[PDB]
């Protein structure tokens, strides 16, 4: 006896993981929720023990995602939250078209589709001047899109189109940076981090900021992993929330500089930050023979086995690290009624304690 | 029959003005209120019909103060949002002095003092700032008056709030002086004299973002911390929630006013607003006539020194987190915020 039934699609990713955990809560809005988990790997040993139903399929294929996903007759909400590769226009659409195709003539009280994108959304060539053009940063939801290629743009049309033709309500969902962590979706800023600092402390060396001084200084936002999950529920179930786009992040700004104290601190182990007349240094480039040594380090803390190259991604730190003003506004949201937030502070240690948790750190 | 009895000193002040309407809105918590409105100034017309009791008190004077506040045995709850110099560390401490000493004694049912400070509190630190940051080596009397309330709410049982509210978005008749009214008087001078909206202010302050907050949300989250236990002995910053840039403030400034704008140019830097607006106090006098406007005299109603300093202000963003994690929920939207703020201009006929 369930209220309603959602499809995450991509719920090995790091806000499909979320979206599965905060699915099954016994308060969430819109329960008891029954919730179906697909994902292109065979069934994770993470999500396994799950009371979620794992389907494996290559939605790219189809005919395969004919076959998995038409049988399910029960879904009442679809939470699109998957991406491959790179910013790959036609990859993604087709996936989001099989998805659409497969469940939407066999699900006969689907209600709602969500689709997550990004705040990526709202970038173009330029950096950002002193003219004022709607594009600017705080970035708002409802702004006209860059005449760029932006797959964002074509899963938006596709969705629009979609629902509109078969009288389904949807919701677009842009996060912000990703605070998270996901056995099965490792890459993010704070393991990327929690590698380096690992390795630091390993050496016997202090936790030296690699990244430029605007980084260091400037303000910057984030969003939980969780809250994006809460985000996408609320919009899910709120008949304010319906057809709507809405940004996502933990409603507050932080500073790298800050972070990076807390990082050092979380760590033991002595920092030093931005140094004035030394300009910011490749981390994927210091990091560049340490693979090694990760294997090491592995080993003698008895952690959950990792490559460095797959848990770590520090060339994107190094973007984070010669990236400003790219603040995304919650206003709408919060008008809305949408009140969820974090302390992006707490938010990035919480994610450090669940890497340790899970032995991966 | 009243719940709680407010004690607003300052009440023609900005926020104060705002503390004296949220109060007496139907659904406030800790209602129905009923308030009592210090200031210097006699009864003005703009509180006359509203459902205050306005008490006429110069509380740097004591005597008058003991005189005027003591009889006033019902209340439950003082806001002290008053404060009178550029940086009088005795006179403004002997103010606040004198108001715990008058009511204290003779109001049996008093709970809580809340002291509005500021974000100058903090500058100097790095933002973003928050409330565990230690006082900076500085003479700042936001130091004297939290010491004030910290001994005598605790040598008297009482709890307290201390609320430090970023630049404020406001307009109080009786207080004419806000960012907002400043860039108005301008507006409307640019407009009367068929010239653009050109902006004078440093290239930082045009791109780098910035916090404020709305008059009326520092009352509700005063309010807030006077009737709610989880807020209580609590420092908490007080904005709006959100950042925006002065570029995009204004834009919607010219918008408004149905005018050109001269945004920042790349090569210019920092002209006084104050010293553009030298000379053009009759003009004012000719608009406000022209435009059948409330009068106000040019140096009344703007501040363009302040404007100055704002558009060479940066890094100055304050973190509600705190007050959040606690429960408090309230926020505005700045742009919002801001044109709203025109409107009420607008609605009492100053612009």
């Amino acid at each position: 006896s369930y209220k309603s039934v959602a499809l995450v699609v991509g719920v090995t990713g790091i806000v499909g993981s979320s979206l599965a955990e905060v699915l099954k809560l016994p308060d969430t809005p819109g329960g008891p929720w029954k919730v179906y988990g697909v994902a292109r790997r065979p069934c994770p040993v993470w999500l396994a023990k799950k009371p979620v139903e794992y389907i494996q399929c290559d939605v790219s294929d189809n005919q395969e995602t004919i076959s998995k996903l038409s049988p399910l007759k029960d879904i009442t909400h679809i939470f699109y939250v998957s991406w491959i590769g790179s910013e790959d226009c036609q990859t993604n659409a087709t996936m989001f078209k099989n998805i659409l195709n497969s469940v939407i003539p066999n699900a006969s009280n689907l209600q709602h589709v969500c689709l997550q994108t990004g705040i990526k959304h709202y970038f173009g060539i330029f950096e950002e001047g002193s003219k004022v053009v709607p594009h600017d940063s705080p970035f708002t939801e409802d702004l006209p899109r860059l005449n760029v290629p932006n797959f964002y743009h074509d899963l938006e049309d596709i969705l629009y189109e979609e629902t509109g033709k078969n009288n389904l309500t949807w919701s677009v969902h842009r996060p912000a940076l990703v605070f998270g962590f996901s056995p099965c979706s490792m890459m993010n800023i704070v393991s990327t981090l929690c590698v380096y600092a690992t390795i630091c402390k390993h050496e016997n060396k202090a936790l030296v900021y690699p990244g430029s001084k605007n980084s260091w200084n400037c303000y910057a936002d984030a969003v939980d992993a969780d809250l994006v999950a809460e985000h996408e529920i609320w919009a899910a179930v709120d008949p304010k929330a319906k057809n709507q786009v809405l940004n996502c992040n933990n409603g507050d700004v932080f500073k790298w500089k800050h972070i990076w104290k807390k990082l050092a601190e979380e760590f033991g182990i002595e920092m030093v930050g931005y140094v004035e007349g030394k300009e910011q240094v490749s981390l994927a480039e210091l990091m560049k023979d340490k693979d090694q040594v990760w294997d090491e380090i592995v080993k003698k803390n008895n952690l959950v086995p990792t490559k460095l190259k797959e848990i770590a991604a520090f060339w994107f730190a190094d973007i984070a690290f010669c990236s400003e003003n790219l603040i995304s506004s919650m206003n709408k949201s919060k008008e809305l009624g949408f009140l969820g937030f974090r302390n992006s502070m707490k938010s990035f240690v919480s994610c450090i304690d669940k890497m340790r948790d899970y032995r991966f750190i």
